[PDB]
């Protein structure tokens, strides 16, 4: 019983942080195999920021001019070349701690664990999830760029998200491990504002859910719903369209519990014109929406 | 910027992670240098007459894919001591401490010896944690990380009616009025961790949430009448120096904080969040706001 934001164990992803320097920039790296990758910004000032030419910046540079720390141990950079908008610095040494690991880049509403970084060194490891304007609601302060998100499905790690800006709001913009932005992002100092965000309404009915299998139904209804009638109200407060996929999705959760999920999506409408009344669901007085259907079966079956 | 609940790096201690096995129970067990610590309900009660007809090869210890040889075994309150063979190479510089209700730790739920997750949790002031904990999770471990020192604070034996977890510090001792055997047993009446409740309004300061300061102060003995009204722990004089630090960088007096926090208790929120929270937090500590609000590395 219980229900935690709960992250991957961080010990795979901890073994693989390195500091990467650059002039006066230093920032995160993540050492795969013989490669370090890391923001391609860290071949910037601050000054050429505005509107960098990172073709330009990067030829300018040979391998010596960057210091890659393994700990207590100087790593030689003996290639390097840009891949979208991360640095991959060849490096002469494999990182004998290199785990089963993967690429992959996850669509919003996916969840992973941060293992927030500074100086190479690990400082701290969280759960957050993409939200729907591709942004990451973390945890992070000057010098985490680079500092990576994945998910340890089994032994081996999906490496999902490299950590680049802070956006004005405080929120949180980065690249999948290929350098490509999740967003309309652009790893540059020009004006960018993140879009209006909006609730994963998936990941809420997955938690409502979760709080079923733990043995709270005091939100359940008499009530059904068409998904038309459930979205036009949904929209309504900010929450994304539940799609088929979604209700499919669903679908092992509704069995287990017996609450078909359009009966839960009429719950979820109840909710969202009530509020709660005093009341709390798994300790939360907000609808929680950063736990997948994945996540709230793994945490509540194994 | 940005506040999260977070938990320390579980690396260290997803290196002494085992496998315990006896009879037909499996858990969890810690491997520092030779010994593998466990819940002493694995060989379950008069634990003493249990244990005594148990040998080391009834104890199947697996670090991974291999297994250990456990060549003694020794019962230290709660907890049993299987004396191994081996030194776990990956043994960490470690301490085993005891820690206070409010005080917060990070826990790596472990089944089957492999670490699953990892969350930050607060001792409650009843003792309990509120985990997340399913069968097969006993013996997974509770740490906080000083410098390059894991301190191991908590070793999971049970859970209570109420889905909250009782367990006990690495000298099997338990935390709370709790014993490791079935029968009739509850986890008193909570109260709210004041202290951590200051230090995360004064976390939400420092990330731009100012709508609940107000220009009143309060003297200790006033707040505490009021605290004691809401099922808040009393604030001491303690937790006004701790809080010091916070008071200092944000130019917010502790009981002007405090009367911050009494206008919350009387009023509510008022359809308001501080921190993406409806609720006011208590498993932050004043130390785990300035480690967070300042990048402290491991
Ligand atoms: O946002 C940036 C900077 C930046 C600027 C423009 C484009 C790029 Cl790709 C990157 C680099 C550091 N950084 C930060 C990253 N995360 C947290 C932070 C907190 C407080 C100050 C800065 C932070
Ligand atoms: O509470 C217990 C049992 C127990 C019984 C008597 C004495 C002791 Cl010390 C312990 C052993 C397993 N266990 C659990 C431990 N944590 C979470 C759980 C979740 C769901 C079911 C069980 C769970
Ligand atoms: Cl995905």
């Amino acid at each position: 019983s219980g229900f935690r934001k709960m992250a991957f164990p961080s010990g795979k992803v901890e073994g693989c942080m390195v500091q990467v320097t650059c002039g006066t920039t230093t920032l995160n790296g993540l050492w795969l195999d013989d490669v370090v990758y890391c923001p391609r910004h860290v071949i910037c000032t601050s000054e050429d920021m505005l509107n960098p030419n990172y073709e330009d910046l990067l030829i300018r540079k040979s391998n010596h001019n960057f210091l890659v720390q393994a700990g207590n141990v100087q790593l030689r950079v003996i290639g390097h070349s840009m891949q979208n908008c991360v640095l991959k610095l060849k490096v002469d040494t494999a990182n004998p701690k290199t785990p089963k690991y993967k690429f992959v880049r996850i669509q919003p509403g996916q969840t992973f664990s941060v293992l927030a970084c500074y100086n190479g060194s690990p400082s701290g490891v969280y759960q957050c999830a993409m939200r729907p304007n591709f942004t990451i609601k973390g945890s992070f302060l000057n010098g985490s760029c680079g500092s990576v998100g994945f998910n340890i499905d089994y032994d081996c790690v999906s490496f999902c998200y490299m950590h680049h800006m802070e956006l004005p709001t405080g929120v949180h913009a980065g690249t999948d491990l290929e350098g490509n932005f999740y967003g309309p992002f652009v790893d540059r100092q020009t004006a960018q504002a993140a879009g209006t965000d909006t609730t994963i309404t998936v990941n809420v009915l997955a938690w409502l859910y979760a709080a079923v299998i733990n043995g709270d139904r005091w939100f359940l209804n008499r009530f059904t719903t068409t998904l038309n009638d459930f979205n036009l109200v949904a929209m309504k407060y900010n929450y994304e369209p539940l799609t088929q996929d979604h209700v499919d999705i669903l679908g092992p959760l509704s069995a287990q519990t017996g609450i078909a999920v359009l009966d839960m999506c009429a719950s979820l409408k109840e909710l969202l014109q009530n509020g709660m009344n005093g009341r709390t669901i798994l300790g939360s007085a907000l609808l929680e929406d950063e736990f997948t259907p994945f996540d709230v079966v793994r945490q509540c079956s194994g």
